[PDB]
């Protein structure tokens, strides 16, 4: 199979690859309950007449809830889910700097403060 | 207006705030050519009975070409269109730590070899 | 690739991974001849609708022939064949304590001396 | 009747014959209600033309609930049920040596860790 | 992933495993623009009644024209496409030292001027 | 006729022309036993419109069993079967640099151990 490992801070989390398919690869993450818990879909694919490609990346993750530690009698049930899709449009000829540079500067702005107030206090990005 | 700041590594580029609006938040890059350059759409709104919430994010960059340095006329023209949209679908009475953690995960997701990879070699993610 | 160690008592036998899939795994040992050894299929599957899991176990083994060490001529030719499938129903919302005590059951029945006795002696089970 | 201890680590537990029948021998677990317990379904037969011989080993058990410790009424009701059916295709012109030596292994496969792991964990098999 | 190293006697090419499956392995050369380069597609069944088995191998390269150099305006764009399959029936109860002595013989066969010959001057082999 | 010496090692091989024709050349190794022996088929022809060619090299080996060394009577009779074709597609307005690389490259890949133990081993390339 496949493992990747995720690093929280204190903890380690291990994610197992399930269903191994081409345009179709299905991690799932292996804690303890393995029905709702952490999910990840990926697909790549081409588009038009063989110019460009097109990736697409999911992440889903649903809460459960119990209720055997007190009440006498209640299974496991799923409570939200979260939906976290993808979409990549990059073509094949285009240049390893730019690529480099936009990867740079999505990873910025993903771990800058903005998006994290953005999505914590749901306070609309403008600092 | 609205300035952003972004750290590729080596230099850093400003978006400014273009068209500020609640439904429809548009930044742009301010580096030279205003045509064809970094765009970012945001949405913010409801859905269904007051439950949960939908927020999009759209990312988008045209490159330009252009030939007055050698042939005596040609203005600049756009080349390709990429296309990165988003939807995040989280409910408001959730949980900050479960939102905390998605989010650690999210990054470290973007943030880890294996998306440069899917992105740079076109090769399915599976390491 | 994978590689499982099984001890029989006195030597230890090496099953290798051939055929990696998700829906179908393919487990062969590497010992002498490929053709006509031990080989063990795995499946993993879903049913109705997201309710339980289904898990499917066979494992094959069919004994082998020669005639070059005194007649001028003949092939490694198999002989009988055996089948030893399984079938696991087990639902996801279940229980840890009860599923280590089945476990532990049928751990228990399988070394217990009745089940090699209906093996061997052909004895119905019965003490 | 026909007896059968099983010992689970710190207690035995005591399976009793109930419906003693050549196609069909039907094993019940004695320690409180009847219904929702242990029970045990062996068969044994023949195949094609008195070739080889079918040995079919399946064993069930259903969880119970009950509200009558606080709830004033509720019968004792199910509620899950698991299904560990086996399969024997097992030839009378054999070998004693190669069916001690496949016994063993099954032994060996059943007392590992890996299947443990896999059944508890719900971890493919893969160490 | 899978690297693959190829000496050409001056430099060395790496291929790269892209689309890791069972029934076809796809393996494509990184060097630089990833359309239109250097793909090999491997294929492993069986045949008939688990008699023999069966083997393909293609090797394709298409070549890429640009005209951004002097031109102010053109695509990277594919030319010719050529294809090299193979086919490999041999059965499993065989012998290791033939076997051998016929991949000696294709090696010889490979490596000898008389292909090299029919390849590049179109001349029928025949010296 | 036409000859071609292959060098084995130790012991050189001739082949001998047989069925001399344009669509169709037929070269029968001479040692012993005419039937069951070394043969190789070669085809040469066009494709659409004048545009390409095809090439096609196949090489079958059957191997002989013989019991009157010992046995009162058997006449040779040949065994298993193994068929080698090959399929050349290469335009006429190429490039002969490129053409001798993509030979170099092949005969690198033919002369390398990773297909040879793929060849004995059956084991998938992949070093």
């Amino acid at each position: 199979s496949k493992t990747i490992v995720l690093s929280v801070g204190e903890a380690t989390r291990t994610l197992t690859e399930i269903q191994s398919t081409a345009d179709r690869q299905i991690f799932e993450e292996k804690v303890g309950p393995l029905v709702g818990r952490l999910r990840l879909t990926a697909s790549l694919r081409q588009n038009g007449a063989k110019t460009a490609y097109r990736v697409n990346l999911k992440l889903d993750q649903a809460d459960v809830v119990d209720c055997s530690t007190s009440v006498c009698g209640e299974l496991p049930k799923v409570r939200y889910t979260q939906v976290w899709s993808h979409d990549v449009t990059i073509v094949a000829n285009s240049t390893e700097a730019s690529r480099k540079s936009l990867y740079d500067l999505t990873k910025s702005l993903v771990a800058t403060s903005q998006v994290e107030d953005l999505v914590v206090n749901l306070v609309p990005l403008g600092r």
